[PDB]
């Protein structure tokens, strides 16, 4: 939580060089959803607003086919439908 908290905070700097500068030091620290599923949405929905930016039009497909995790994001299909759609969308 701490060295993900300030991410927003560059944001709110507009400084997404180092953002992503600063973003490379959890890719390989995941599986951390296995009891936290929020700390994890709200990871995955600070790279979509990053790359959302200058061009990147796939890696925001990955992103949203990484929303698939544990069923409580799926078994709420009111928003679910969106969460699907959404990806199809985008690619």
């Amino acid at each position: 939580e701490f060295i993900l908290e300030q991410m927003r905070l560059c944001l709110a700097v507009k400084d997404y060089i180092r953002t992503q500068i600063i973003s490379k030091k959890i890719n390989t620290k995941f599986f951390q959803e296995e009891n936290t599923e929020k700390l994890k949405l709200k990871y995955y929905n600070l790279m979509i607003q990053l790359d959302q930016h200058e061009g990147s039009y796939l890696s925001i497909c990955k992103h949203y086919r990484a929303i698939y995790d544990t069923p409580c994001i799926q078994a709420e299909s009111e928003k679910w439908q969106q969460a699907l759609k959404s990806v199809v969308l985008y690619v």
